[PDB]
């Protein structure tokens, strides 16, 4: 089944990196008042040289010119209850990541800019165009996303809420689901000064990206960190306390992209063993006061649009169940239907339900 259909944005000034129109894939579900808007991930680029390389060999992440007319909804975007016990009957939207800016940008291609970085405006424009296609009747809009798209949820969920309130739709409850987008600005296992793309740690790359992209962050977080320090708001544990919309956080404790930016590449000796155990402990610590969260002790990356997303469990509860319990909690804790699920065991795949690879 190729069930989500492409719509290029009617406002063609809201563009992917190369100026081609951005867009979204939609599968409507008549009579459902639930809307799931999913933000794709896929790293980022932060200067002309590394964006030019991404344009050669990752062009679908910078351009709509070669996008297919349809995509199959998978995982949480599946319309089959067998694959998606949580929201199989929802209106489904997949928003391709073509702005390379962790969904933060608000800059057009121009005389001075080789590329457009419009991630934050793409989300706003998708929402605006969907209102005319049934979103005006929604009761819940779940803004979800994986990897850079998960960070994109944290950066944009409150702006979607503000946008709907000020367009006159205060009854739409905006919520976020951030998958694999909760990163730590920690010490690398082996250290590299930022002199090129590979050596350059995410705090510095994001610092440069914000200026290159004209990147924007949520207002309360911006007001805390102030000018020049907005990069802090790309780190979940710093931006989450500032957010007003309910946000469910999904994060593997030993996320593969976290390990990549930490220069860890997997007989593990003591220094690396301690490094990995400390990373899991720090991640667990950052989630202690996140009431809706699912954080399994696995070495993996992304979950919610994988077809076998139903398989992993923490304390005997799967993610689709936890998300269902979250919906119920947003109607005191619920008997047998938990929403805070963080593994405490200290090594990858100490949870037997971890993805096998
Ligand atoms: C098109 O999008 C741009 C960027 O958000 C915005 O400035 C402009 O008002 C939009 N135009 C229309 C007609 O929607
Ligand atoms: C893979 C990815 O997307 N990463 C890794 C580090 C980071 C920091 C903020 C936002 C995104 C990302």
């Amino acid at each position: 089944n190729e069930d989500l259909r492409l719509h290029l944005l009617l406002n063609t000034s809201v563009t992917c990196n190369d100026g081609s129109p951005a867009g979204y894939y939609l599968k409507e579900s008549r009579g459902s008042r639930r809307w799931l808007l999913f933000l794709e991930g896929g790293w980022y680029c932060f200067n002309r040289e590394n964006c030019d390389s991404r344009y050669d060999t990752m062009r679908r992440l910078m351009s709509s010119r070669d996008w297919p007319r349809t995509r199959t909804g998978t995982g949480i975007l599946s319309s089959q209850p067998e694959e998606n016990p949580y929201w199989w009957n929802a209106n489904m939207v997949f928003i391709p990541y073509c702005s390379s800016d962790v969904w933060s940008g608000a800059s057009s291609k121009s005389e001075k800019n080789e590329y457009a970085f419009m991630g934050a405006l793409i989300i706003q424009e998708v929402v605006r165009e969907l209102l005319g296609r049934g979103l005006s009747g929604a009761k819940v809009l779940l803004l979800a996303g994986s990897s850079a798209g998960g960070t994109g949820v944290l950066l944009n969920v409150d702006r979607v809420a503000e946008q709907l309130e000020k367009l006159g739709y205060p009854a739409i409850q905006v919520r976020g689901l951030a998958d694999s987008g909760w990163f730590l600005d920690n010490k690398q296992y082996r250290h590299t000064d930022c002199v090129d793309t590979i050596t350059c740690a995410p705090t510095e790359a994001i610092r440069r990206g914000i200026r290159y992209w004209n990147g924007v962050v949520p207002e309360r977080c911006r007001r805390q960190f102030q000018e020049g320090e907005e990069w802090n708001c790309f780190f979940g544990y710093k931006v989450y306390p500032t957010l007003r919309s309910p946000v469910f956080v999904v994060q593997w404790l030993f996320d593969e992209a976290q390990l990549t930016v930490d220069n860890v590449h997997l007989p593990v000796q003591e220094g690396l063993r301690l490094y990995i155990q400390n990373l899991g402990r720090e991640l667990r610590h950052t989630l202690k006061d996140v009431p809706a969260s699912f954080a399994p002790a696995c070495l993996s990356h992304e979950i919610i649009i994988r077809s076998h997303w139903t398989d992993v469990q923490v304390k005997g509860t799967s993610l689709p169940r936890a998300l269902h319990c979250w919906d119920r909690s947003l109607h005191t804790p619920l008997k047998g239907c938990p929403v805070h699920l963080v593994d405490s065991c200290p090594w990858p795949h100490c949870n037997p339900s971890c993805p096998t690879g």
